[PDB]
Protein backbone atom coordinates (compact mmCIF):
# COMPACT_ATOMS: atom_id res chain seq x y z
CA UNK A 1 0.00 0.00 0.00
CA UNK A 2 0.83 3.82 0.17
CA UNK A 3 4.30 4.88 1.44
CA UNK A 4 4.28 6.49 4.93
CA UNK A 5 5.91 9.86 4.28
CA UNK A 6 5.47 11.07 7.95
CA UNK A 7 8.31 13.25 9.29
CA UNK A 8 10.01 11.99 12.48
CA UNK A 9 11.29 15.12 14.26
CA UNK A 10 14.46 14.76 16.33
CA UNK A 11 14.67 17.46 19.05
CA UNK A 12 17.62 18.74 21.14
CA UNK A 13 17.34 18.19 24.97
CA UNK A 14 18.51 21.86 25.33
CA UNK A 15 15.40 23.07 23.33
CA UNK A 16 12.97 21.92 26.07
CA UNK A 17 12.66 22.15 29.85
CA UNK A 18 10.92 19.92 32.44
CA UNK A 19 8.75 21.98 34.83
CA UNK A 20 7.01 19.30 37.03
CA UNK A 21 6.34 15.51 37.11
CA UNK A 22 2.70 14.67 36.12
CA UNK A 23 2.83 10.87 36.59
CA UNK A 24 5.55 8.32 37.47
CA UNK A 25 4.00 4.97 36.43
CA UNK A 26 5.34 1.41 35.87
CA UNK A 27 6.48 2.23 32.28
CA UNK A 28 8.24 5.50 33.24
CA UNK A 29 7.77 9.21 34.08
CA UNK A 30 5.64 11.91 32.32
CA UNK A 31 6.55 15.62 32.88
CA UNK A 32 4.82 18.94 32.18
CA UNK A 33 7.21 21.10 30.13
CA UNK A 34 7.94 23.78 27.56
CA UNK A 35 9.56 23.38 24.15
CA UNK A 36 11.43 26.55 23.08
CA UNK A 37 12.57 25.94 19.43
CA UNK A 38 15.85 27.44 17.97
CA UNK A 39 15.24 31.24 17.73
CA UNK A 40 11.50 30.92 16.99
CA UNK A 41 10.43 33.19 19.96
CA UNK A 42 7.75 30.56 20.96
CA UNK A 43 7.18 28.39 24.07
CA UNK A 44 5.06 25.27 23.40
CA UNK A 45 3.40 23.53 26.41
CA UNK A 46 4.49 19.89 26.07
CA UNK A 47 4.16 16.55 27.90
CA UNK A 48 7.60 14.83 27.97
CA UNK A 49 7.65 11.03 28.51
CA UNK A 50 10.91 9.18 29.36
CA UNK A 51 11.97 5.69 30.61
CA UNK A 52 17.00 2.10 32.87
CA UNK A 53 17.85 1.28 29.20
CA UNK A 54 16.62 -2.27 28.35
CA UNK A 55 16.71 -2.82 24.50
CA UNK A 56 13.10 -4.20 24.64
CA UNK A 57 11.62 -0.99 26.23
CA UNK A 58 13.47 1.29 23.71
CA UNK A 59 11.91 -0.81 20.90
CA UNK A 60 8.34 -0.35 22.30
CA UNK A 61 8.83 3.42 22.87
CA UNK A 62 9.98 3.82 19.20
CA UNK A 63 7.08 1.70 17.81
CA UNK A 64 4.74 4.02 19.77
CA UNK A 65 6.61 7.06 18.31
CA UNK A 66 6.18 5.53 14.77
CA UNK A 67 2.35 5.37 15.04
CA UNK A 68 1.98 8.73 16.85
CA UNK A 69 4.05 10.45 14.12
CA UNK A 70 1.95 8.75 11.38
CA UNK A 71 -1.32 10.53 12.45
CA UNK A 72 -2.70 14.09 12.06
CA UNK A 73 -6.28 14.85 13.27
CA UNK A 74 -7.86 17.42 15.69
CA UNK A 75 -9.21 14.53 17.84
CA UNK A 76 -6.16 12.25 17.83
CA UNK A 77 -3.03 12.97 19.96
CA UNK A 78 0.07 13.68 17.86
CA UNK A 79 3.79 13.26 18.64
CA UNK A 80 5.74 16.53 18.30
CA UNK A 81 9.08 14.76 18.16
CA UNK A 82 11.59 12.46 19.91
CA UNK A 83 14.85 13.27 21.76
CA UNK A 84 17.61 10.65 21.60
CA UNK A 85 19.26 11.05 25.02
CA UNK A 86 20.74 8.01 26.95
CA UNK A 87 17.01 7.16 27.55
CA UNK A 88 14.58 8.00 24.61
CA UNK A 89 12.15 10.89 25.33
CA UNK A 90 8.77 11.29 23.50
CA UNK A 91 7.68 14.95 23.15
CA UNK A 92 3.94 15.53 22.72
CA UNK A 93 1.27 18.25 23.12
CA UNK A 94 0.32 19.09 26.75
CA UNK A 95 -3.27 18.08 27.65
CA UNK A 96 -3.63 20.14 30.88
CA UNK A 97 -6.92 18.61 32.12
CA UNK A 98 -5.56 15.01 32.02
CA UNK A 99 -7.67 12.04 30.88
CA UNK A 100 -11.44 12.20 30.42
CA UNK A 101 -12.10 9.39 32.97
CA UNK A 102 -10.51 11.46 35.78
CA UNK A 103 -12.12 14.69 34.50
CA UNK A 104 -15.71 13.29 34.61
CA UNK A 105 -15.11 11.80 38.09
CA UNK A 106 -13.65 15.13 39.37
CA UNK A 107 -16.13 17.53 37.65
CA UNK A 108 -19.52 15.57 37.63
CA UNK A 109 -21.35 18.43 39.42
CA UNK A 110 -20.51 20.74 36.43
CA UNK A 111 -20.68 18.44 33.38
CA UNK A 112 -23.79 19.36 31.38
CA UNK A 113 -25.54 17.55 28.50
CA UNK A 114 -23.78 19.67 25.79
CA UNK A 115 -20.25 18.66 26.93
CA UNK A 116 -21.09 14.93 27.21
CA UNK A 117 -22.66 14.82 23.75
CA UNK A 118 -19.87 16.95 22.19
CA UNK A 119 -17.24 14.58 23.65
CA UNK A 120 -19.12 11.58 22.12
CA UNK A 121 -18.96 13.36 18.67
CA UNK A 122 -15.25 14.31 19.12
CA UNK A 123 -14.34 10.69 20.07
CA UNK A 124 -16.29 9.24 17.07
CA UNK A 125 -14.49 11.82 14.85
CA UNK A 126 -11.04 10.68 15.98
CA UNK A 127 -12.05 7.03 15.67
CA UNK A 128 -13.46 7.58 12.15
CA UNK A 129 -10.05 9.19 11.25
CA UNK A 130 -8.21 6.09 12.66
CA UNK A 131 -10.66 4.02 10.51
CA UNK A 132 -9.78 6.04 7.30
CA UNK A 133 -6.08 5.45 8.17
CA UNK A 134 -6.85 1.64 8.51
CA UNK A 135 -5.64 1.98 12.13
CA UNK A 136 -7.40 -0.18 14.78
CA UNK A 137 -7.01 1.27 18.33
CA UNK A 138 -7.43 -2.06 20.28
CA UNK A 139 -7.56 -0.10 23.63
CA UNK A 140 -10.21 2.70 23.42
CA UNK A 141 -11.50 3.69 26.90
CA UNK A 142 -12.23 6.98 28.79
CA UNK A 143 -8.75 6.61 30.43
CA UNK A 144 -7.27 6.82 26.87
CA UNK A 145 -9.13 10.04 25.95
CA UNK A 146 -6.97 13.13 26.87
CA UNK A 147 -8.41 16.63 27.56
CA UNK A 148 -6.81 19.69 25.83
CA UNK A 149 -9.63 22.03 26.93
CA UNK A 150 -12.98 20.98 28.57
CA UNK A 151 -14.44 21.64 25.09
CA UNK A 152 -11.73 19.72 23.11
CA UNK A 153 -10.70 16.06 23.66
CA UNK A 154 -8.25 13.80 21.73
CA UNK A 155 -7.76 10.00 21.57
CA UNK A 156 -4.41 8.61 22.87
CA UNK A 157 -2.68 5.24 23.73
CA UNK A 158 -3.22 3.66 20.32
CA UNK A 159 0.37 2.30 20.88
CA UNK A 160 -1.44 -1.08 20.95
CA UNK A 161 -2.38 -0.50 17.24
CA UNK A 162 -2.46 -7.67 29.87
CA UNK A 163 -5.94 -7.26 28.24
CA UNK A 164 -8.91 -4.93 29.20
CA UNK A 165 -11.70 -7.56 28.83
CA UNK A 166 -14.52 -5.26 30.16
CA UNK A 167 -14.01 -2.86 27.15
CA UNK A 168 -13.45 -5.69 24.58
CA UNK A 169 -15.87 -6.90 21.89
CA UNK A 170 -17.02 -10.55 21.82
CA UNK A 171 -14.81 -11.60 18.83
CA UNK A 172 -11.86 -9.90 20.64
CA UNK A 173 -12.32 -11.97 23.88
CA UNK A 174 -13.00 -15.42 22.27
CA UNK A 175 -11.08 -15.31 18.94
CA UNK A 176 -8.68 -12.30 19.47
CA UNK A 177 -10.40 -10.63 16.45
CA UNK A 178 -9.74 -6.85 16.42
CA UNK A 179 -11.52 -4.83 13.71
CA UNK A 180 -12.85 -1.21 13.45
CA UNK A 181 -16.24 -2.69 14.51
CA UNK A 182 -14.60 -4.22 17.63
CA UNK A 183 -13.46 -0.60 18.50
CA UNK A 184 -17.19 0.43 18.19
CA UNK A 185 -17.91 -1.90 21.21
CA UNK A 186 -15.05 -0.24 23.17
CA UNK A 187 -16.53 3.15 22.11
CA UNK A 188 -19.87 1.96 23.55
CA UNK A 189 -18.26 1.24 26.96
CA UNK A 190 -16.42 4.62 26.77
CA UNK A 191 -19.80 6.44 26.20
CA UNK A 192 -21.13 4.45 29.19
CA UNK A 193 -18.09 5.63 31.23
CA UNK A 194 -18.92 9.30 30.47
CA UNK A 195 -22.68 8.92 30.97
CA UNK A 196 -22.11 7.35 34.45
CA UNK A 197 -19.51 10.11 35.31
CA UNK A 198 -16.64 7.63 35.56
CA UNK A 199 -18.23 4.41 36.85
CA UNK A 200 -16.27 1.13 36.52
CA UNK A 201 -17.97 -1.25 34.00
CA UNK A 202 -19.20 -4.60 35.45
CA UNK A 203 -17.96 -3.56 38.95
CA UNK A 204 -17.41 -6.50 41.32
CA UNK A 205 -17.86 -9.06 38.48
CA UNK A 206 -14.51 -10.89 37.63
CA UNK A 207 -12.99 -10.79 34.08
CA UNK A 208 -13.58 -14.57 33.42
CA UNK A 209 -17.42 -14.43 33.77
CA UNK A 210 -17.62 -11.46 31.24
CA UNK A 211 -17.49 -13.78 28.15
CA UNK A 212 -20.48 -15.86 29.45
CA UNK A 213 -22.35 -12.69 30.61
CA UNK A 214 -22.12 -11.24 27.04
CA UNK A 215 -22.92 -14.62 25.30
CA UNK A 216 -26.11 -14.94 27.46
CA UNK A 217 -27.13 -11.42 26.29
CA UNK A 218 -26.38 -9.30 29.40
CA UNK A 219 -25.05 -5.75 28.82
CA UNK A 220 -24.13 -2.63 30.87
CA UNK A 221 -27.09 -0.90 32.66
CA UNK A 222 -28.92 2.21 31.42
CA UNK A 223 -27.29 5.31 33.07
CA UNK A 224 -30.04 7.33 34.91
CA UNK A 225 -29.22 10.55 32.91
CA UNK A 226 -29.66 8.60 29.61
CA UNK A 227 -32.82 8.70 27.56
CA UNK A 228 -33.70 5.49 25.62
CA UNK A 229 -32.35 7.52 22.58
CA UNK A 230 -28.70 7.58 23.81
CA UNK A 231 -28.93 4.13 25.51
CA UNK A 232 -30.19 2.43 22.27
CA UNK A 233 -26.91 3.63 20.61
CA UNK A 234 -24.75 2.13 23.41
CA UNK A 235 -26.81 -1.10 23.15
CA UNK A 236 -26.33 -1.14 19.31
CA UNK A 237 -22.50 -0.89 19.85
CA UNK A 238 -22.73 -4.11 21.95
CA UNK A 239 -24.20 -6.51 19.38
CA UNK A 240 -22.78 -10.05 18.68
CA UNK A 241 -22.82 -9.42 14.87
CA UNK A 242 -20.16 -6.71 14.24
CA UNK A 243 -21.76 -5.64 10.90
CA UNK A 244 -25.00 -4.87 12.86
CA UNK A 245 -23.14 -2.40 15.18
CA UNK A 246 -23.00 1.32 14.13
CA UNK A 247 -20.09 2.66 12.04
CA UNK A 248 -18.16 5.68 13.45
CA UNK A 249 -19.44 7.96 10.61
CA UNK A 250 -23.00 7.04 11.80
CA UNK A 251 -22.02 7.77 15.48
CA UNK A 252 -20.68 11.27 14.52
CA UNK A 253 -24.06 12.03 12.80
CA UNK A 254 -26.25 10.47 15.54
CA UNK A 255 -24.54 12.25 18.42
CA UNK A 256 -24.36 15.48 16.32
CA UNK A 257 -28.18 15.41 15.94
CA UNK A 258 -28.44 15.00 19.72
CA UNK A 259 -25.84 17.75 20.43
CA UNK A 260 -28.12 20.32 18.68
CA UNK A 261 -30.81 19.80 21.45
CA UNK A 262 -28.74 18.23 24.33
CA UNK A 263 -31.48 18.44 27.01
CA UNK A 264 -33.84 16.24 24.93
CA UNK A 265 -31.30 13.37 25.09
CA UNK A 266 -29.59 13.78 28.49
CA UNK A 267 -31.51 14.61 31.65
CA UNK A 268 -29.06 16.14 34.16
CA UNK A 269 -30.40 17.74 37.35
CA UNK A 270 -29.28 21.38 37.36
CA UNK A 271 -27.73 21.30 33.86
CA UNK A 272 -28.32 24.92 32.58
CA UNK A 273 -26.39 26.68 35.41
CA UNK A 274 -23.38 24.25 35.28
CA UNK A 275 -20.46 25.58 33.04
CA UNK A 276 -16.84 24.26 33.16
CA UNK A 277 -13.50 26.22 32.75
CA UNK A 278 -13.36 27.95 29.34
CA UNK A 279 -11.38 30.97 27.90
CA UNK A 280 -12.79 33.42 30.57
CA UNK A 281 -10.53 35.39 33.10
CA UNK A 282 -7.83 32.64 32.91
CA UNK A 283 -7.75 29.04 31.41
CA UNK A 284 -4.24 30.27 30.32
CA UNK A 285 5.03 34.95 27.87
CA UNK A 286 5.40 34.00 24.12
CA UNK A 287 3.43 30.76 24.72
CA UNK A 288 1.72 29.21 21.62
CA UNK A 289 -0.16 25.87 21.57
CA UNK A 290 1.26 22.95 19.46
CA UNK A 291 -1.98 23.00 17.35
CA UNK A 292 -0.98 26.54 16.18
CA UNK A 293 2.79 25.90 15.69
CA UNK A 294 3.70 24.42 12.24
CA UNK A 295 7.20 24.70 10.58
Amino acid sequence: EAPNQALLRILKETEFKKIKVLGSGAFGTVYKGLWIPEGEKVKIPVAIKELATSPKANKEILDEAYVMASVDNPHVCRLLGICLTSTVQLIMQLMPFGCLLDYVREHKDNIGSQYLLNWCVQIAKGMNYLEDRRLVHRDLAARNVLVKTPQHVKITDFGRAKVPIKWMALESILHRIYTHQSDVWSYGVTVWELMTFGSKPYDGIPASEISSILEKGERLPQPPICTIDVYMIMVKCWMIDADSRPKFRELIIEFSKMARDPQRYLVIQGDERMHLPSPTDSNFDDVVDADEYLI
